[PDB]
């Protein structure tokens, strides 16, 4: 996978793309009007897509009778229905934000992120034969935004479309740097015109993350060494140690 430094750098890139800061925002909650209800915390776990529910489940297992427990029935219905409704989540956004610095709530988010995003990104990276930290970091950021579902905008759909366009994966012998450049092209195209129309407007404004990641490749920093300087017209300027 990614070593301690590389993983932190990958996460700080993802944090810039999600929140305009290298400080991971565990307390973030916002309705984006992208069909996902509330988008929350370090991964942008959402109330429509099932993963905010998982965070609250994991937190409730560790800390019974916490301030978010009462939202479980509505969160469960929202996940079942893939619903954008936030009208029956009064107080949820403020309660989530109030736990931004809570050790157990942060740990619950880290656990769900590891299970849903980091481990699947590293597993699919292994399946594709990716050897570079930068490629693995791109996969990690990609699964966070796109999810690991079965739909045409999903992480694995992007991998398969890249493999087709590139003539194979790096495991098959395709040069990993060329493959990653094609992957970034495929991801850009998906963000500009996703199959999921609800997210088209939001995702079109996120394409700058592809250029930030490509700029690391163009510096030939495939080991994701630090410091990294992000120089983005969209997000601004950042340093990542
Ligand atoms: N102009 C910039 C702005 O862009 C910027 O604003 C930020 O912009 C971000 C990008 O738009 C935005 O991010 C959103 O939030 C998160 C990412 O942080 C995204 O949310 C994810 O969306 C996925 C796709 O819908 C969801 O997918 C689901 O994933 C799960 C888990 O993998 C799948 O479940 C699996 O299913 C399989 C098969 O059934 C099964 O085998 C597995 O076991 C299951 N685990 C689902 O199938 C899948 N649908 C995902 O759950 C969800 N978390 C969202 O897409 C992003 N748009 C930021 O929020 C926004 N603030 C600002 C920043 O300051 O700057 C401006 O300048």
């Amino acid at each position: 996978g990614l070593n301690k430094d590389q993983k932190r750098r990958a996460e700080q890139l993802t944090s810039i793309f999600a929140n305009g800061t290298t400080e991971i925002q565990y307390g973030y909650v916002e309705r984006l009007d992208d069909g996902r209800g509330y988008t929350c915390g370090r991964a942008g776990f959402t109330t429509a897509t099932g993963d905010a529910l998982e965070v609250v489940e994991v937190y409730t297992k560790a800390v019974p009778n916490n301030k978010l427990k009462k939202y479980l029935p509505e969160l469960r219905r929202l996940a079942k229905e893939e619903s954008d409704d936030t009208s029956n989540l009064k107080g949820f956004a403020s309660a989530w934000k109030s736990l931004a610095n809570d050790k157990e709530f942060r740990a619950a988010q880290d656990k769900v992120n590891d299970h849903l995003y980091y481990q699947p990104a590293m597993k699919r990276s292994d399946n594709a034969g990716l050897k570079t930290a930068l490629a693995r970091a791109v996969m990690y950021d990609t699964v966070i935004q796109h999810g690991d579902g079965d739909d045409p905008d999903s992480f694995y759909a992007l991998i398969k479309r890249t493999n087709k366009k590139a003539g194979g994966s790096p495991k098959d012998g395709i040069d990993e740097k060329k493959w990653l450049n094609k992957f970034l092209d495929v991801r850009y195209d998906d963000l500009m015109n996703p199959a999921n129309h609800d997210t088209r407007d939001e995702w079109r404004e996120s394409v700058a993350r592809v250029d930030v990641l490509r700029s690391i490749a163009k510096e030939n920093n495939y080991n994701l060494n630090g410091p990294i300087h992000v120089r983005s017209n969209e997000y601004g300027n950042f340093v990542i140690k």
